[PDB]
């Protein structure tokens, strides 16, 4: 419909990551991931979940295609298992993990869907993990070592690869913060590790590059948070200036080969890696697109006597929320159109956009998600008004496919556009997926 119309080319999928997923946590020489030691940790998961079978995608991508199938979708953004393709981190390839993702790319491809394929979405492996993880520099070479070993495999039909899933996660939630695996509680760790997690990326485009029997299309996906400050206060000013700082401009910087946020470091004073020129240079590799991953802004206020940035979001309660989030869609405009004006990457695929609901199978047997369907409509309405924009937006993943294990929220919080039965492991489309579905087939 008019004004409704997104390129004919434009790619339509929905996204995963493997722990939060394919279960078979032991199947077919998978090593250990973080995430194992981290979900069989008491207390670090809120529902006393794990990964071990999530949704059984190992076992059952036959069904996860079936549904993208069923709602019209041209790719399929998943992640590789780490753990599969090199249980130790460091150390043989382990075959039957790469002919596992051999035969669902084949599956993907004769489907026409597209594989999108991210390397790293968290699990790194333990023995990595026990040689001080994303802390040491030996962890970046291994990586490329791991992102070589896959293109040499699947690149040959793979043309679409990101290196990293939302690095800023892996290091501030999972060295700063210790919500996420493995769990540490320290700054210097958590820059160390964002460090380290840029430098395997670099390291990694340039090893894909040589490995790759054909040209590929390389990017890193980034979680991004628009901040606005709640007042024009000098104090809440700084504060929305450093949190954008500690979330974006801390990695889009120095992949737009700009350095560090030199705001940033004089506030991480010694706390921060001291990047050496060479590093820098291998860290801004150059890419082919950028994926955006976006759920919510930030509305912050100075926050003095927290934890580093010292900033906190005030809710703005005329908004409305989800289960988990303040929901914000002209956020993702502000941020498309920042980095159309004022960063250097394109073409840009929004790789990630999604909510939590609490959504429950009513009488008549469907997921009556009419909020998830109002994100949905209002996220890409955003969408329409950046490409008008002059936004060279190429594509949009919905954000989850299927519910899943979210991480420290466990079983109990659902992101999915179908509904997973943990129990049965049934799927069901809910309504916002068919609306998804007919939006799609409009195009
Ligand atoms: O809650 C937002 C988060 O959802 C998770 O399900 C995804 O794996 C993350 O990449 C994303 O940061």
């Amino acid at each position: 419909m008019a004004g409704e119309r997104f390129p004919a080319d434009f790619v339509w999928g929905a996204a995963t990551a493997a722990y939060q997923i394919e279960g078979a946590v032991r199947e077919d020489g998978r090593g250990v991931s973080i995430w194992d030691t981290f979900s069989h940790t008491p207390g670090k998961i809120a529902d006393g979940t794990t990964g071990d079978v999530a949704c059984d995608s190992y076992h059952r991508y036959g069904e996860d295609i079936g549904l993208l199938n069923a709602l019209g979708m041209n790719a399929y953004r998943f992640s590789i298992a780490w753990p599969r393709i090199v249980p130790l981190g460091a150390g043989p390839i382990n075959q039957a993990g790469l002919d596992h993702y051999s035969r669902m790319v084949d599956a993907l491809l004769g489907a026409g869907l597209q594989p999108f394929v991210t390397l790293y979405h968290w699990d790194l492996p333990q023995p990595l993990e026990d040689r001080l993880g994303w802390g040491s520099r030996a962890t970046a070479t291994v990586f490329a070592e791991y992102a070589d070993i896959v293109v040499r495999q699947l690149g040959d039909r793979v043309t679409h690869w990101a290196t990293l899933n939302e690095p800023w996660c892996s290091a501030m939630l999972g060295y700063y913060l210790g919500v996420h695996a493995p769990g540490h509680t320290d700054l210097k760790r958590g820059l160390e590790a964002s460090h380290n997690l840029l430098l395997g990326h670099g390291l990694a485009v340039q090893a894909m590059r040589a490995a790759a029997p054909q040209p590929l299309q390389i990017g890193i996906v980034l979680n991004l948070t628009p901040t606005y400050p709640a007042s024009d206060s000098p104090e809440d000013v700084a504060a929305a200036r450093r949190f954008d700082g500690f979330v974006n401009r801390w990695f889009l910087d120095p992949l737009a080969g700009r350095g560090y946020p030199q705001d940033m470091l004089d506030y991480y004073g010694a706390a921060a890696p001291q990047a050496n020129p060479e590093d820098l240079t291998q860290i801004a590799a150059p890419l082919d697109w950028l994926g955006v991953n976006y759920y919510e802004r930030m509305r912050a206020v100075d926050a003095p006597d927290a934890s580093l940035p010292q900033a906190q979001r005030l809710d703005d309660p005329d908004l409305p929320h989800t289960a988990d989030r303040e929901v914000y869609p002209e956020g993702l405009y502000d941020i498309l159109l920042r980095l159309h004006n004022d960063y250097p990457f394109r073409p840009l695929y929004i790789t990630q956009n999604g909510c939590a609901l609490h959504d429950e199978i009513a009488e008549d047997g469907g997921i009556h998600d009419g909020q998830r369907q109002a994100f949905f409509e209002a996220h890409l309405a955003q969408l329409q008004r950046a490409l008008a924009a002059g936004v060279p937006l190429k594509g949009y993943f919905a954000w989850s496919l299927l519910d899943n294990f979210e991480w420290a929220m466990g079983l109990s919080m659902r992101y999915g556009i179908c509904y997973t039965n943990f129990e049965t492991l049934e799927r069901r489309i809910k309504d916002s997926g068919y609306w998804l579905r007919d939006f799609i087939a409009g195009q």
